């Protein structure tokens, strides 16, 4: 679906605008395009915690 069960499914809202915000959309594409921190602050991700999570998030999306 759209980005935000994604983020439910981490236990992580408020990360939909965020991505939105940051153009971010297809989890499964990014998940299979991008995968680094950097993108994880570019979206907005400040806590690590969240940002790892966002991590192994899109590592959890197949390849």
């Amino acid at each position: 679906q759209t980005v935000g069960q994604w983020l439910e499914s981490i236990g992580l809202p408020q990360y939909e605008n965020h991505l939105m915000a940051n153009g971010f959309d297809n989890v499964q594409f990014m998940g299979s395009n991008v995968m680094e921190d950097q993108d994880l602050l570019e979206i907005g991700i400040l806590n690590s915690g969240h940002r790892q999570r966002i991590l192994q998030a899109i590592q959890l999306l197949p390849k």
